[PDB]
């Protein structure tokens, strides 16, 4: 109960900024999550034993790929973790424990291919879920480890707490399925300018959360340069991997995915910034203000990516 986590003094201080990277040590990652729990929620949110056993389990779970790994777990609840902080009052005890929780969870054995390679594959995954496939798995797998013995972090909310948790986590994580993200963004612009946004209500909450995870999903397009341009990298071998497996089944893959066309990742970043990125964390800070780092952050990068074309790097 007295035992709190802290963090080395530049951990600690940096923690707190949106920019924040988690760090090439990987046996850091688990104590650097709690400590957000702690500062975010309480000391008394989760029973220590069974969060570490909880973490522990969505660890394993998550598989060794360049990309969709643990790092990116944590990563994107850390970005989470800064949005919360720098909001301390439009969140309910539920939506903080849930939030963090979703995030840690939101890509749990993932295998790096999208949604679209397991429907031209034929994966067992995509006719059990038809729709957002690998987003509902997700969620599937949270449940699983939520009800292993010794696991269940909720234990000591009511049944109606309980159950209102588990449906933040599985809209907050289907939310993260990109193809939803377009019409959630237009529907969250149009409420805002037309002045009908209300946080009362549950369904408008629901898409706040949604495009929420969306920006911390994308969080890597807010960090520093250096951290930027190297998480790219994983994501294309990824892209690239589905590319060659697309080949292998007969299909020319989209330009996205296809190793050959290399040369047009940086064009094909300004479209990602223009079309997805820039609108996401604009709309977001005209919801929540003090997210404008975020958007600020992405601004920067995207005119490094126009740098990088203009052969300025
Ligand atoms: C940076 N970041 N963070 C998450 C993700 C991400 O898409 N996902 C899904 C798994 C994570 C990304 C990311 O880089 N996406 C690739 C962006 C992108 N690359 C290309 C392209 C085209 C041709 C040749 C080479 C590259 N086009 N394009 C694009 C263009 C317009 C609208 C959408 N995408
Ligand atoms: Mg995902
Ligand atoms: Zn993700």
């Amino acid at each position: 109960g007295l035992m709190q986590f802290t963090l080395p003094v530049r951990l600690c201080k940096e923690i707190e900024l949106f920019h924040f990277d988690i760090g090439p040590f990987e046996n850091m990652w688990p104590g650097i999550f709690v400590y957000m729990v702690h500062r975010s929620c309480g000391t008394s949110c989760f029973e220590l034993e069974k969060l570490c056993r909880f973490i522990m389990s969505v660890k394993k779970n998550y598989r060794r790929v360049p990309y969709h790994n643990w790092k990116h777990a944590v990563t994107v609840a850390h970005c989470m973790y800064a949005i919360l902080q720098n909001n301390h009052t439009l969140f309910t005890d539920l939506e903080r424990k849930g939030l963090l929780i979703a995030c840690l969870c939101h890509d749990l054995d993932h295998r790096g291919f999208s949604n679209s390679y397991l429907q031209k594959f034929d994966h067992p995954l995509a006719a059990l879920y038809s729709t957002s496939t690998m987003e509902q798995h997700h969620f599937s797998q949270t449940v699983s480890i939520l009800q292993l013995e010794g696991h269940n972090i909720f234990s000591t909310l009511s049944s109606s707490e309980y159950e209102q948790v588990l449906e933040i986590i599985r809209k907050a994580i289907i939310a993260t399925d990109l193809a939803l993200y377009f019409g959630n963004r237009k529907q969250l612009e149009e409420m805002y300018q037309t002045g009908s946004l209300n946080l009362n209500n549950q369904s408008h909450r629901d898409r706040v959360i949604g495009l929420m995870m969306t920006a911390c999903d994308l969080c890597s397009v807010t960090k520093l340069w250096p951290v930027t341009k190297l998480t790219a990298n994983d994501i294309y071998a990824e892209f690239w991997a589905e590319g060659d497996e697309m080949k292998k089944l007969g299909i020319q893959p989209i330009p996205m995915m296809d190793r050959d066309k290399k040369d047009e990742v940086p064009q094909g970043q300004l479209g990602f910034y223009n079309a997805v990125a820039i609108p996401c964390y604009t709309t977001l800070t005209q919801i929540l203000p003090p997210t404008e780092p975020l958007l600020k952050a992405c601004r920067d990068n995207l005119s490094q990516w126009e740098k990088v074309i203009r052969g300025e790097e």
